[PDB]
DNA sequence: TGCTTCGTGCCAATAACG
DNA sequence: CGTTATTGGCACGAAGCA
């Protein structure tokens, strides 16, 4: 037992018992709760670091390999993560990649074995 | 104050089951 | 191998940090 619920205007929110963060999804509360319980460990397969969420380890491991999955479509430069790509496109191209038009391509991950999304 | 990492709704892909 | 149950990839704003 790791949560209680709160219902406001007919909307259900799941509240973590330890820190009282609220979640629209019970799956998000569970993913978050590992930060408290450390029931599940996600150790980096290249260094000593251990993370409480799978996605923190994955994004960390890409720094080890150096794969540059985020490609600017305006000039072709590639970047290790969304933030570098977004900042490049905003400052060099004066355009916002968030939604609207598709200014970048996310290539599949080939330097690690992670789940493969067919839309890439 | 610009890099660095975190965080969470959404949901597709993979794990689990026996 | 057939479904479903669960994980975790992703965006991109938030937070951390020097
Ligand atoms: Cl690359
Ligand atoms: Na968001
Ligand atoms: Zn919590
Ligand atoms: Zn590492
Ligand atoms: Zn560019």
């Amino acid at each position: 037992d790791d949560h209680y619920e709160l219902i406001v205007d007919g909307r259900v929110y799941y509240i973590c018992i330890v820190c009282k963060r609220s979640y629209v999804c019970l799956t998000s509360l569970r993913r978050h709760f590992n930060i408290h319980s450390w029931e599940k460990k996600y150790p980096c397969r290249y260094c000593e670091k251990v993370f409480p969420l799978a996605e923190y380890r994955t994004k960390h491991e890409i720094h080890h390999t150096g794969e540059r999955r985020y490609q600017c479509l305006a000039c072709g430069k590639s970047f290790i993560n969304y933030q570098f790509m977004s900042s490049h496109i905003k400052s060099v191209h004066s355009q916002d990649p968030s939604g609207d038009s598709k200014l970048y391509r996310l290539h599949p991950c080939r330097s690690l074995q992670i789940r493969q999304y067919a839309y890439l």
